[PDB]
């Protein structure tokens, strides 16, 4: 039986003095039990967030690189991470994707070498517009998927996240039956291409976007086993998407 | 100009090493002289300042070019100074050579760390090729050009000659190498800004620094201190921060 899983992705936003006032807010919050909630602040606030957050909540780092310690000037490892208190890190987000230019290849490595530090990964995977309107959705997160697979020796430790690109800024938004195709496919992929156990027991989250108002018909789906959600994170919204199965 | 001297830790250590280091340089007398800054990882921004004495300045290892964003695993110059770091690296070889960050997102980094009221160490250099095609004064002049066109107040940044070249390559720089390339450079300055920018400006060297080499470096005439890797992680920093001593 799966548990339903919620994120917060910060990305870029915040300071000490308004992330603690989003924080208190969270900490008053009354969590279910049945929910597992994560919080990933910037990358100078893991620390911070970590020493104010209720322990009910965890923190992820929003990035990592793919060794313990070295010549890497403003990068950080899961050794460290995991020294400030946290316990996941997101990987393969679209950001880091198309903005910072990382590859399958670096992603994978970076997984392997966070899932052998002791870390979580919420790993991210989706395809932009012009590779869905063009008919190859399944060929690019099959492929995003399978080097993660690849880097993976204990997916009790993984969470996968399906963003859909293609449907971010660009004028498009996506349905609830579209989110709920895609997580079906992977599962199946998780299937055939790892095992079945693997399949019924990993949590794939959706990180499109998610409101108050969209969440519960996106969490009724029944391959959509909760959300990595963006700019309602930083919103009490947030309290909402977490009880989308209440 | 007063001696400068920058610790980059890189991505090495955690809280309990590094706390001993901070408490090895908390210890330490700095001299009058000399202004000392540490770079710690990311994550140990906020711990590292914290610990630090006051009389050592914090500096971040990078930072993107807007105050808040939808930038995954990003931080902006105001989430630095938010955490009471004074500084920011910014065109490290290993950000330029490994992360693939352009002069053009370097420049406007810059621009955006500087407007923000943080402080720049702004760092340039040529690979072994540029340099064995005789092409050293063309890239690093063409480096600085673009730090320049996004500073407007030179009193906020120093600026760091990196030899990539003499990096893992099999050859080294010399200190009369060094000493060349930062006197091009405090020339350029006079040239292309002003002679009180070319004097008042800080030129520090940003290949290998030892104890055992320090003085020799720290004694030519058109270095002003060191962006140091390695040794920065161990109580052989005091000893290159008493450089001139």
């Amino acid at each position: 039986s799966r548990k339903f899983f919620v994120g917060g992705n910060w990305k870029m936003n915040g300071r000490k003095q308004s992330l603690g006032e989003l924080i208190g807010t969270l900490n008053a919050a009354k969590v279910p039990a049945d929910t597992e909630v994560v919080c990933a602040p910037p990358t100078a606030y893991i620390d911070f967030a970590r020493q104010k957050l209720d322990p009910k909540i965890a923190v992820a780092a929003q990035n990592c690189y793919k060794v313990t310690n070295g010549a890497f000037t403003g990068e950080i490892s899961p050794g460290m991470i995991k020294d400030c208190g946290a316990t996941w890190v997101v990987l393969g987000h679209s950001e880091r994707r198309h903005v910072f230019g990382e590859s399958d290849e670096l992603i994978g490595q970076k997984v392997a070498h966070a899932l052998a530090e002791g870390l979580g990964v919420i790993a991210c995977i989706g395809e932009k517009l012009d590779e869905r309107e063009a008919g190859i959705t399944e060929k690019v997160v099959f492929e995003q998927t399978k080097v993660i697979a690849d880097n993976v020796k204990d997916w009790s430790k993984v969470v996968l996240a399906y963003e859909p690109v293609w449907a971010i800024g660009t004028g498009k938004t996506a349905t609830p039956q579209q989110a709920q195709e895609v997580h079906e496919k992977l599962r199946g992929w998780l299937k055939s291409n790892v095992s079945d156990a693997v399949a019924q027991s990993t949590r794939i989250i959706y990180g499109g976007s998610v409101t108050g108002a969209t969440c519960k018909e996106l969490a009724s789906q029944p391959d959509v086993d909760g959300f990595l959600v963006g700019g309602a994170s930083l919103k009490p919204e947030f309290v909402d998407i977490i009880n989308a199965k209440q």
